[PDB]
């Protein structure tokens, strides 16, 4: 491909589509309705990034759009990946601490304020209005890191110990990955121009895998996900 980005492209999707196989056959013969839960919403995560990744690698979830003077490149295809993840993994959080109706209902509703307005910013023309629906972005995602510290740690310490102590983990690494998003934008081609957009992709590469992979690793080899039985 001519795209200097296509070797990441193509590493994502390999990735993506092993880490599906690996939970789809891990979760074969889990019988608790508990665990058939996480099983189910912990694959379907992976799954939904490795079609994404490959519409990328085949060039159809790629647009042009002009500010700037030139014509710059754009992936449009991530928000269309990210709409659907992003909320999945939060239910995973959610679940686990046996969170209300109403604050997973905030949770989800911020979260798709945060993925809509990030495309509306990537897709704008005029080049100083961009950042602002950046802003707008980053204080929605303010306001879900903030739930997570005092709300959700706040039940989590009068739960089970396996539950409490799988949800401080998850909760960090969360946490840790998902404030690098914003960043990369910011100072990549969607925004500033300093970094270039292949190693722009790289660096999402990483941050993708980390946070539906290596997340789903940590969880679905807990006991947390287990009901309390004999
Ligand atoms: C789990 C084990 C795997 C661990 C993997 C962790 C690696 C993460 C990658 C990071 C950023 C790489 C940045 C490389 C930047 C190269 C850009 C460059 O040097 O270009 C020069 C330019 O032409 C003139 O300034
Ligand atoms: C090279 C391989 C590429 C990557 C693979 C192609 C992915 C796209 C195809 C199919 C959906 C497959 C099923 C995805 C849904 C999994 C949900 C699940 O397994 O839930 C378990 C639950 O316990 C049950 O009751
Ligand atoms: C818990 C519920 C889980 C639900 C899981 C649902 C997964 C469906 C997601 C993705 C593939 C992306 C589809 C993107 C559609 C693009 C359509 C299109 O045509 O792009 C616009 C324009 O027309 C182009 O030229
Ligand atoms: C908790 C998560 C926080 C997420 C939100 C954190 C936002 C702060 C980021 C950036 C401003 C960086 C500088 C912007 C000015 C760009 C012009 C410029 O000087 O180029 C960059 C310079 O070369 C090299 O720093
Ligand atoms: C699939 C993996 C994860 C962790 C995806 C995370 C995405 C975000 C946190 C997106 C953040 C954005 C904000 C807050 C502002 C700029 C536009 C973005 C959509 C990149």
């Amino acid at each position: 491909t001519g795209r200097p980005e296509w070797i990441w492209l193509a590493l994502g999707t390999a990735l993506m589509g092993l880490g599906t196989l690996y939970f789809l056959v891990k979760g074969m013969g889990v019988s608790d309705p508990d665990a058939k839960k996480f099983y189910a919403i912990t694959t379907l995560v992976p799954a939904i990034a490795f079609t994404m990744y490959l519409s990328m690698l085949l060039g159809y979830g790629l647009t042009m759009v002009p500010f700037g003077g030139e014509q710059n490149p754009i992936y449009w295809a991530r928000y269309a990946d990210w709409l659907f993840t992003t909320p999945l993994l939060l239910l995973d959080l959610a679940l686990l601490v046996d969170a209300d109706q109403g604050t997973i209902l905030a949770l989800v509703g911020a979260d798709g304020i945060m993925i809509g307005t990030g495309l509306v910013g990537a897709l704008t023309k005029v080049y100083s209005y961009r950042f602002v629906w950046w802003a707008i972005s980053t204080a929605a995602m303010l306001y879900i890191l903030y739930v997570l510290f005092f709300g959700f740690t706040s039940k989590a310490e009068s739960m089970r110990p396996e539950v409490a102590s799988t949800f401080k983990v998850l909760r960090n690494v969360t946490v840790v990955l998902w404030s690098a998003y914003p960043v990369v934008w910011l100072i990549g081609s969607e925004g500033a121009g300093i970094v270039p957009l292949n190693i722009e992709t790289l660096l999402f590469m990483v941050l993708d895998v980390s946070a539906k992979v290596g997340f789903g690793l940590i969880l679905l080899r807990s006991r947390a996900i287990f009901g309390e039985a004999e």
